[PDB]
């Protein structure tokens, strides 16, 4: 599932986007590149991209109960995705879950604060737990090196012994970073475990940005990945 965010106002005539087809054809690389969706966004109009197909895939994995992700894969302009995130399963989903969440820098670094282990049914961080509803008007640190690493757990409250659903959501906005997201190091572990046992989704920021051709690169090497079987 790869979502492009195009940044239709600010991406290069090198870039001719076709919204109707779902692809962008690189006339720099000679390359065509295709997506599930293209998002069109704007510089000064900013898209909840949660209110389009990431909702159904968000909430299809939550109700069949199956461990997922979504990547966000950018450059230097950093997109609101975090905040939308918090605000989206604030308004969808208190009502039906407790929901925890753990954030850190990987390369570790606890974004919460004032261990890292791979286990057959999940990844185990050592990090600042909180539940969602702790995040008040009193709580700017964000991520926005390495890589960001949020770990959601959804205690569905209709089980009398729930068994948690991990979500995960990755932020890698280094560029760095791409080739290690390739090749699947540390980080290459937690990164295969994660495209091997967990649902995968991911979201292309195409910009001004002059990691856009390798941002797409990217994107055809990842369009490989299969649902854990």
């Amino acid at each position: 599932r790869l979502f492009a965010n195009i940044i239709e106002d600010e991406i290069s005539e090198k870039l001719i986007v076709n919204y109707s087809d779902e692809s962008i054809e690189d006339m720099k690389n000679h390359k065509t590149y295709k997506f599930t969706k293209l998002i069109q966004n704007f510089s000064h109009q900013n898209k909840d991209l949660f209110k389009e197909d990431l909702h159904v895939y968000i909430d299809f994995c939550l109700k069949r109960r199956e461990n997922f992700n979504l990547f966000s894969v950018g450059s230097s302009n950093i997109p609101n995705t975090f905040e939308k995130l918090l605000a989206f399963f604030k308004n969808n989903y208190f009502d039906k879950f407790v929901i925890t969440l753990q954030y850190v820098m990987l390369s570790s670094q606890d974004l919460l604060s004032n261990k890292l282990k791979i286990e057959e049914s999940t990844i185990s961080l050592g990090s600042t737990l909180i539940t969602l509803d702790e995040i008040t008007d009193k709580l700017k640190k964000k991520y926005s090196n390495g890589i960001g690493l949020s770990k959601f757990q959804f205690f569905c409250l209709q089980d009398i012994e729930p068994i948690p659903i991990d979500f995960y959501f990755i932020e890698i906005y280094q560029p760095s970073i791409y080739p290690i997201l390739k090749r699947s190091s540390p980080l290459e572990i937690v990164l295969k475990k994660i495209f091997h046992d967990t649902k995968s989704a991911f979201v292309f920021q195409i910009d001004h940005s002059a990691e856009v051709y390798d941002i797409l690169k990217l994107s055809s090497h990842l369009s490989f990945i299969r649902n854990p079987k």
